[PDB]
């Protein structure tokens, strides 16, 4: 199951930032909003901008916050820098209901969750994985920008994302909130080819054990490869590195099944499915983590 | 084409946790009511066969402790206890001051909804199901679950579905409606029980399919008709619901000018097999998503 943490805690910082006639969604910490710096863009310019023009066009007044959740309200800008393709806005009053929170940078692989918002307003919760070529593939339609992804641990909220762009293929990317976009990509109006994705090797494996617990097993067999060589064989078929993890060994034990007898059924299970069928999939499957498989196969 | 769920703000700012002896679950607070599974009265070594009745009569306000525990902590007095099928329905003096706009209306087989996973009153997890023609889900429901709480949201306005009660030996898992009755007729008594069987939901086989098409995918597709009627009595036959068209599917028709009938012609010869071609990922039929889905998400 993809499941997704409660989404409260992050509702009540989501704002609206309008530059102009560009409009988007925000995040209210304290005393500060983070959003796309591209809302300053006019759209006679969204091709090629020069945010540091820009960014020296603009007074604290040409920005305008609103919280449209709980107690509605304006909220005055009172300075204004740029961090990478963020906007940093200081306003005159904290969010009363900030968490306690962190930022940080996810690696591919890795689970999160996204808060998606249209005009400040929260519209719908999912969960993504970064893919190997830093996109995710989740659902953003048009004035998504600014919304927001993030992870739990205990209380506090690790702010991950912020929502910037979609790829023509489908795909979407944005930024963490150090101001650099994941895989580098322009904030800028034009059409850009992502890398090949590949498959997230320690995904594929913490999947397989979780069809073993379910009782599905076919595909084991004695034959093992080892670490070192399926990620020699993996750089040729669009596989990452396996590395290992305390999380995969509980995995392991609790299933008496070796992570090199899976990394071979990997080889194997690539080259076709042989008309069998693995926890309702014919495909790999490589969106669910070892922790998910730890935390619901219980 | 995502599992997507509501945002759960709403639906956190009410739940709280309901004690009753040496039982524990979730409770929802709306107004001056917190709603709640009545086997929280039933001791464990009763669950077997528990006389409902009986423990009803025996309680009293005391018997039962609410704490709400998002937020601001406090206890939740209760003034009034009674019951109603399968739920309990407390009386508290203090009504949630963040009681959303609701209804509790029950949901169909094919619906899709929200559920707030919770533990002893406090959201752990949120995520989609939908609920199948034969009267279960299949979510993540861990021990203390109880109590979790399922939900769409049409504008400001909550529609509470489901309260969770029970997990089948199949992994499977069901509930009540805010009605009291239970999904399926399944009874709240520690005892094996066999679901029925399950079917496709025609109606979102259709919708995936035109997802398909929005996404370029239409190698299935053939001038060949199937009427709604009959493609009905075959559903009888092959374990399909009826389908039952509706306004937001008659939208995907447009959008791709596939009729109806061209899908239902096709969802025949797919369920025969797909002869090692692929729909969106998927070598077999999928009924997970909606028309509602599919116009959301794809438009
Ligand atoms: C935000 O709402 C913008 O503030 C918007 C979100 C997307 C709109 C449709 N669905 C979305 O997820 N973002 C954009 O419009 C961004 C803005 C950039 C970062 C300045 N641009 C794109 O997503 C974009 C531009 C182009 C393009 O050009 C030419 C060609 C092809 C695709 C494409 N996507
Ligand atoms: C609530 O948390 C209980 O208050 C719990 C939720 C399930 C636990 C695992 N996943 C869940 O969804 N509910 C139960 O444990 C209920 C309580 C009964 C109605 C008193 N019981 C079951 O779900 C249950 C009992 C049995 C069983 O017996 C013997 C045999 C097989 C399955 C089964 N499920």
């Amino acid at each position: 199951v993809k499941m997704s943490h409660p989404s409260g805690d992050v509702e009540a910082c989501m704002v609206q930032v309008t530059c102009g006639s560009m409009t988007l969604n925000g995040l209210w910490l304290d005393n500060t909003v983070w959003c796309p710096r591209h809302v300053m863009c006019p759209a006679d310019q969204l091709s090629d901008p020069n945010y540091d023009a820009l960014l020296i066009s603009m007074t604290n007044h040409s920005f305008s916050v609103q919280k449209h959740i709980g107690a509605p309200a304006n909220l005055r800008v009172v300075g204004h820098a740029m961090q990478g393709t963020l906007l940093k806005l200081t306003v005159d009053v904290a969010n009363p209901s900030t968490p306690a929170y962190t930022f940080t940078t996810v690696k591919p692989g890795a689970a999160f969750s996204v808060l998606a918002c249209y005009n400040g307003r929260p519209t719908g919760t999912f969960t993504v994985v970064m893919r190997p070529n830093y996109t995710i593939k989740g659902s953003f339609l048009c004035g998504s920008c600014g919304s927001v992804g993030y992870t739990k641990e205990g209380s506090v909220i690790n702010f991950c994302y912020m929502h910037q762009m979609e790829l023509a293929n489908g795909t979407h990317t944005g930024s963490a909130f150090d101001g650099t976009m994941y895989g580098a990509f322009m904030d800028k109006q034009v059409h850009q080819v992502q890398l090949t994705d590949k498959y997230c090797s320690v995904n594929v494996v913490a999947w397989l054990y979780a069809a073993i617990l379910n009782g599905c097993a076919w595909f084991v067999k004695p034959n093992r490869t080892s670490v070192v060589s399926f990620n020699e064989w993996a750089l040729a078929n669009q596989f990452t590195e396996f590395v290992g993890t305390q999380s995969v060994d509980m995995l392991a034990v609790k299933t008496g099944v070796a992570i090199e007898q899976l990394l071979y059924a990997i080889q194997q299970l690539y080259t076709g499915f042989q008309g069998k069928q693995i926890l309702g999939s014919t495909m790999l499957e490589d969106e669910f983590t070892p922790e998910d498989v730890n935390m619901q196969i219980m």
